[PDB]
């Protein structure tokens, strides 16, 4: 029964999480003046071009895009990573307000938004046992600041109406996440966290330098949509953000001077 309110919100997961306390959680406050460019670092490898979405679900917490990870069709390699991860699925944060919504921070900056990019090591066959690793999986991280619409956003905030309350699903195939990602793939990384329960500690998290616009219509139907199921109190799924996290013994490295 873990969630985003007063009651079951974050500073309670740790009641059925324990490792919500724990040494590697996400996320975290991107400092950029204690980060270092590590000239070890590579650029990423971001290989969508054969991606296969199939659905959208409204899970209770967010909404699930989901893809076919049964072969290498959409991967990312290269940047700080080892070996090849597929993704799964993405998914988004936000917030009640424009000034709040993002996970991680950039300086304690919030961002309207965060857009997360799933991706599981292939070495391990899949996803659920990936999560037992430290090394399991690979995340995207990607803010979104209210200004400009993004045109490729718009197939998913179409589709919402359909999933609006917790259960739902819906057909959703042959879209390209290639039109969520921004001009620059200059990024910041550390090693952290699941961001909902369990919380497992397994992901390289990769966070992107420039965030993407989108517009205030575009949030405004995010905001539409209900953590609850249908048939039970109406109550909107907004900020489903969990609050940064201590550093605790890590660095965040920079791609990037
Ligand atoms: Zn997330």
């Amino acid at each position: 029964h873990w969630g985003y309110g007063k009651h079951n919100g974050p500073e309670h997961w740790h009641k059925d999480f324990p490792i919500a306390k724990g040494e590697r959680q996400s996320p975290v406050d991107i400092d950029t003046h204690t980060a270092k460019y590590d000239p070890s670092l590579k650029p990423l490898s971001v290989s969508y071009d054969q991606a296969t979405s199939l659905r959208i679900l409204n899970n209770g917490h967010a909404f699930n895009v989901e893809f076919d990870d049964s072969q290498d069709k959409a991967v990312l390699k290269g940047g700080p990573l080892d070996g090849t991860y597929r993704l799964i699925q993405f998914h988004f944060h936000w917030g009640s307000l424009d000034g709040q919504g993002s996970e991680h921070t950039v300086d304690k900056k919030k961002y309207a938004a965060e857009l997360h990019l799933v991706h599981w090591n292939t070495k391990y066959g899949d996803f659920g046992k990936a999560v037992q690793q430290p090394d399991g999986l690979a995340v995207l991280g990607i803010f979104l600041k209210v200004g400009s619409a993004k045109p490729g956003l718009q197939k998913v905030v179409d589709v919402l109406d359909s999933i609006k309350t917790k259960g739902k699903s819906a057909d959703f195939t042959n879209f390209d996440p290639r039109g969520l990602l921004p001009e620059s793939l200059d990024y910041w990384t550390y090693p952290g966290s699941l961001t909902t329960p369990p919380l497992l500690e397994c992901v390289t998290w990769i966070v992107l330098k420039e965030p993407i616009s989108v517009s205030s219509e575009q949030v405004l139907k995010f905001r539409k949509l209900n953590f609850n199921g249908e048939g039970e109190p109406e109550e909107l799924m907004v900020d489903n953000w969990r609050p940064a996290q201590p550093l605790k013994n890590r660095q965040i490295k920079a791609s990037f001077k």
